[PDB]
């Protein structure tokens, strides 16, 4: 990654034994399960191209997923080419050239380069815009992996009812609707698929309900 | 987090892997035990609000608790806003915008915003203060699934006094109770929940004894 | 902790991960046996006020130990504000304040209170002087929950001596013997306590003699 | 490695024992899967040759593979050999020599003056002109000990399309597919090798889709 | 301990979580086998008197083992006390007063009187001048602990010749022999008990063999 | 060992229990296996000879390998010695003494003697000179304890070409053959310690053949 040193300023440093085996071993354990995501995000703070590209790479399964993952970064960089067109030919000597999509891929980016334009004033960020790209597509993958619709997600005659309700957000976040929705739902789909006892319970609460008056109601 | 490095200031660094994976796995082992909340404070030491979120994003279980705490912090956000309205349109250039809710909870503000408040003079703690309600929320729920009244742990025939002091406290520490009826309990409903035997004990001690005293006596 | 940096001053930093599961480890691990006090020493190694709490709290067994602590804290803290009364009402603005038993054990000062008495020239050492308190405390516990009374530990009659030295000293370390008394015992209920074996040889040896002298004779 | 320390400038720091165990760890779990490659480069970031012989000799079996390796190394070094001879016989005092290719592989140069290529203004980049050659004498191997051919990865008759994929572009990454084909076989190789059921679905998409929208078809 | 800073002097560090678990594993796993001394001696690099009590106290078991520590400890500390009287009464205000023999086993000495004298200059290392001590008594405790005489260790008729060596060599460190008897034994009390068949092989070599002579030999 | 600090200077850091325990680790595991030797050589990166003593020392079994260690060290001091003597009597006040074997090796030099001719300049590379004697006594072992002839390793008539290669270079790195012999018996005792069916393959292949175009064949 680059960080900040001890003495003030912005430079390379090695991406740790930890940090590797942290993600090698999160992708081994949570597969496509969406907190996977935000340990990802975090796991890459401050990460160049290269180091993002390494994550990637030293994960051995899903290679179905880290192929759908290779198109979507694909479509990201020609959207970024189409925005930021670079003038071609030769580049003044010594000087900055402009990254182009495949440059904050890093495939077409040599580490200096990536550095170059992360700590130039004004910096190009080109790991955060990288990583975007990368969450994107692994959202898609989230969502494409959850094995089950929140149509199904229906409180058992005797499943306790917070034991439902985490079934439920849970589907809901791979399924991955808007904070609107998960704000929302709850009045409603979450309700109507209660078992008919703590259905009653909820209806009779009245509408305006938070979930943990829902959740001491069904108690 | 923010933190101080070994040659004096106040910077970014990235949250580290082993924290991460701390906070996760004292959530799998521990769900929302009590002991959870000093423990989350505590690996959160310097956060930011986005590296507050992180933890709570990592989390891949409790997904009913982590929408009740959403929620919970949606209402700490109102009432900040209610209290510190911003003036809303454009910013004065390359000046410091004030912080709303959504801000300190971290989804409309950037890292780098966060890090200009926290590190500003004066400092608007932003990390602190989501802290403190992402705290509320999580004391709600430690409560909500403390599995036991207190009404309810009453010292077995031949449990031990100190097994069953243990159940007692631990049980009181989930419903929450202030340090005043912590203090308290122990003249009351400590003994009165006792065993038979033990309680003659206890009484004869007759009233002001410690709780030494009253598990020296019921040894 | 308070720590000292790289190139020199004392300054805060944020308790480890590995402090923190170290503690709550050898607390599951150990309970009360005597050898972890020492190790919370050392494990709060700088600690403020706060990190104490922290350690302290993060424990999740044994509530009845901790409600006798909080005790035993009370108590210190009231002796403490008996012999330093702080004078009451508004302080000199900007000043530093004079700390109360309450702010010395952390429940009703700030960490950065904390920060500045203990790195005030002269500092006021309240890490330490709290620190003292707890462990005052945590021993009456590892003596209220040592299993055997050192009159019950007596040498089997083909029990090995060196496995009933070590009985021996291990409750007496528990029950909390001065240091005169650990060198004393030696030569009086060590040995009355032998076998009759062993007894007849270590009476033959005279008095005088070393622990090490006994454990060969008996070998 | 070399790495830029706090307070700026390149120097020699000793191979953490966390990188060896690292490294030797991950070969014995994985062998030669080809996801093995990004981690070796990763963990051997900032390398002398030095430390790439180590992480190297560190390994205990696979013995066939490393002396492979030896042998495209040998290859290479001497192709270096042919592009950049080296004038033979004194060198000026206390100047530095010409590295050759048994010198960027570490068998005839020490420390220092590994250290100093690396190091000079201009650099001579010798851990990472070595890194080349060992990562290409590595993917000889991977793709060598590929189990199978990617025309025998088909579709079972009850096979989720999922794991097929999973299949397909994990045997071809061992078999090392440039980019092209990854991108292309996905059109073609994957379709004809998918069973008749899902094959249909496939045909019937029309030419164009994307593995997203070809594994969505056959889910 | 007290550590050289990374910008140039001597400072007092906590004792680190990774040391302390270290050597208290390492008592549980290996008790007073003789390799536990350097490893002791290692892990109390820099170690104050604190520091070394620390490490000692944080020992569970073996507690017949520490009582004859604390006793050879004494027996050190009166013969430095023959050795280097203080003057008694009281000290020049604000200056160092002369370390006795409690004070450098750190019974009676604060750490700062203990940081005081080790960083004094000229220093008076009183953390070396007590791991001394320790390491005396510790090799006393180590011979007692030694199960077997070397006497008894004899080559069983079809015990590899290898394994025989390795069970001599390991009880005549416990029994800790001088480096001259190490060096010695082996033309010797080696040979003598030696198994019938080896036995012949080695008195027909001749005398000046070395060990490695003597273990092809006998192959 | 001696490190580079932050902030441009060469001194002694405490051996890390990390260190420590690898090593310890490593024997435990590998014996004497050969790929123990490079793994002694890395964990043992800039050690003074005091750290070799004591990584030496915390080695609990293989007393026998131990001491043809300790004969393999003074056999090398004395060399030293005789190449390199030191002037009797007494040194000049306040200078520099010249190191002895038994300076180099640990046994009649202090840690600081060591420092001061590690750091001087120019330097006497004392850790390195005991290193090098160090490993050429484990190399010695490595031999001695290689339990297979190369002779002896033949391929099966069944047992994979892979499988067979893995035992011979395997077998050959612990007779610690040069690497003209490992490069060499290749087109020799490799083809004629093959099987039938796999001799036949080779043989038509003709010489000049790698490694690779072998194991292909036999494949
Ligand atoms: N494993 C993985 C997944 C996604 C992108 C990746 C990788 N490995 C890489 O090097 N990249 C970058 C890259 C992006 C687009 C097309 C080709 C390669
Ligand atoms: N997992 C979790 C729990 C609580 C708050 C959270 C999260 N994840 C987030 O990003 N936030 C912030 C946020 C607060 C309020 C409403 C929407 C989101
Ligand atoms: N777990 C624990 C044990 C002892 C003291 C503690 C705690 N947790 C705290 O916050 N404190 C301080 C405190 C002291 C006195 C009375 C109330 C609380
Ligand atoms: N284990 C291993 C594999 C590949 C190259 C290696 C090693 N160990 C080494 O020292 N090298 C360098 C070297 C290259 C070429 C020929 C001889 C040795
Ligand atoms: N566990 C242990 C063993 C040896 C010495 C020790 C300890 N714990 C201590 O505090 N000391 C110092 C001390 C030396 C002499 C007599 C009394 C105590
Ligand atoms: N365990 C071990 C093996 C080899 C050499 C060692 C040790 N322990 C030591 O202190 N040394 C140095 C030493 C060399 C020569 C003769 C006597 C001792």
């Amino acid at each position: 990654p680059i960080v900040q040193n001890l003495q003030g300023q912005m430079v390379h440093q090695c991406i740790s034994p930890r940090t590797l085996n942290a993600w090698v071993k999160v992708v081994e354990e949570k597969a496509f399960s969406p907190e996977v995501i935000p340990m990802f995000s975090a796991l890459s703070c401050g990460a160049t191209p290269q180091d993002l590209n390494t994550m990637l790479n030293t994960v051995g399964g899903h290679q179905a997923a880290m192929q759908m993952l290779k198109e979507t970064i694909n479509e990201e960089a020609a959207e970024w080419d189409r925005l930021h067109p670079v003038h071609a030919g030769p580049i003044a000597p010594g000087q900055m050239r402009e990254p182009r999509g495949s440059d904050i891929a890093g495939t077409t980016s040599t580490l200096q380069e990536q550095i170059g334009w992360m700590t130039h004033n004004p910096p190009i960020p080109v790991g955060e815009i990288y990583k975007r790209w990368i969450i994107l597509g692994l959202n898609k993958i989230v969502r494409m992996y959850s094995p089950t619709s929140i149509l199904d997600i229906r409180q058992g005659p005797k499943e306790p009812f917070r034991d439902y309700v985490d079934r439920f957000y849970k589907t809901l976040r791979a399924e991955q609707a808007s904070q609107e929705v998960k704000n929302a739902a709850t009045e409603t789909l979450l309700v109507q698929n209660a078992n008919p006892d703590c259905k009653t319970i909820l209806k009779a609460l009245g509408p305006g309900a938070t979930l943990e008056e829902m959740m001491t109601a069904c108690q």
